[PDB]
């Protein structure tokens, strides 16, 4: 497994060098969004917790058509003031009740190193 731990200080440099094989080995998940919400990348640790199929999923826009939860001031809200600030690092509770039974997470945001991309790191709780 790629022992990196949650709420890691420098998570950013560590999932750099990880291809798609290698965040499933993550023990969380782990999500990428663009500026403007689209999903790139999505690890199965994530799949395991919303029960959604990883392929299924990259292409499509996280608090539009995936998880419309995260729509709302405590989430998305964040996500679009950390996009036009270009620097987001904030840790939060959740439920993730959408087409799902309502499970309790731990929510993890941070800027990706590279330029316009963001990370959404989550587990149970
Ligand atoms: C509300 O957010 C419900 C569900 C859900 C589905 C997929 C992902 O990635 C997170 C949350």
């Amino acid at each position: 497994m790629e022992h990196v731990a949650f709420g890691s200080e420098d998570i950013e440099n560590t999932l750099a060098k990880m291809d798609d094989g290698q965040l499933d080995g993550l023990a969380f998940g782990a999500i990428q969004l663009d500026g403007d919400g689209n999903i790139l990348q999505y690890n199965a640790a994530e799949g395991d917790i919303t029960g959604r199929d990883p392929k299924q999923v990259i292409g499509k826009n996280f608090f539009k058509d995936v998880a419309p939860c995260t729509d709302s001031p405590e989430f998305y809200g964040k996500f679009k003031e950390g996009v036009a600030s270009g620097n987001l690092n904030t840790m939060f509770e959740y439920t993730f009740d959408y087409q799902m039974t309502p499970t309790k997470v731990k929510v993890h945001m941070k800027k990706a190193l590279s330029g316009d991309s963001y990370w959404v790191f989550v587990k149970r709780v």
